[PDB]
């Protein structure tokens, strides 16, 4: 049997969700991929061993606070929380994002990465130490990455299932 891990990624336009969900599952940079669409997409992957099937949502459209929507992102097992190293204000959203996520599955321990992508960039306007010092606030873990030459990618992910596989045995 194969446990599937539903991976849900999150933050503001721009950042990269779509060109890091296409990067790890396909291998390929799309670059500018049609910002409005939101989908999902499913790997088998190995994982310490642990042969696996990631399902990850890849978030776009409307904010938007209904209890139907709640109840779809509910179902959301863990979260990467992405923002981009040139991008302040994708940064400063990142709280937002992790208070709906503690809403809706009302707890503080929610398996969950942060994520600072586009690394490939020379020019960082966030500080990896403010970024560091963020994750350290929540007990999360950081992890740089770029989409485009998958540095991170993998970390990021399967760090966000090590979380959800930890998390179960609660
Ligand atoms: N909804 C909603 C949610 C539930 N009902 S539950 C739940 C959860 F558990 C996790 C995440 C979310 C979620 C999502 C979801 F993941 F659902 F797609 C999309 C958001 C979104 N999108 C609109 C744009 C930007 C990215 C993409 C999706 N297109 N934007 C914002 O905030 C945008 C800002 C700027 C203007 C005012 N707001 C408040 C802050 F200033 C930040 N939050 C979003 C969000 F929190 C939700
Ligand atoms: N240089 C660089 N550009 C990236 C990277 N990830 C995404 N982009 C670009 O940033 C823009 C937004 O990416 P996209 O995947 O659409 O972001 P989304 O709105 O969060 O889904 C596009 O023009 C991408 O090609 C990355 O790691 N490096
Ligand atoms: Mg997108």
């Amino acid at each position: 049997g194969m446990t599937e891990y539903k991976l849900v990624v999150v933050g503001a336009d721009g950042v990269g969700k779509s060109a890091l969900t296409i990067q790890l599952i396909q291998n390929h940079f799309v670059d500018e991929y049609d910002p409005t669409i939101e989908d999902s997409y499913r790997k088998q992957v190995v994982i310490d061993g642990e042969t696996c099937l990631l399902d990850i949502l890849d978030t776009a459209g409307q904010e938007e606070y209904s209890a139907m929507r709640d109840q779809y992102m509910r179902t959301g097992e863990g979260f990467l929380c992405v923002f981009a190293i040139n991008n302040t204000k994708s940064f400063e959203d990142i709280h937002h994002y992790r208070e709906q996520i503690k809403r809706v599955k009302d707890s503080e321990d929610v398996p969950m990465v942060l994520v600072g992508n586009k690394c490939d960039l020379p020019s960082r306007t966030v500080d990896t130490k403010q970024a560091q010092d963020l994750a350290r606030s929540y007990g999360i873990p950081f992890i740089e990455t770029s989409a485009k030459t998958r540095q991170g990618v993998d970390d990021a992910f399967y760090t966000l299932v090590r979380e959800i596989r930890k998390h179960k045995e609660k």
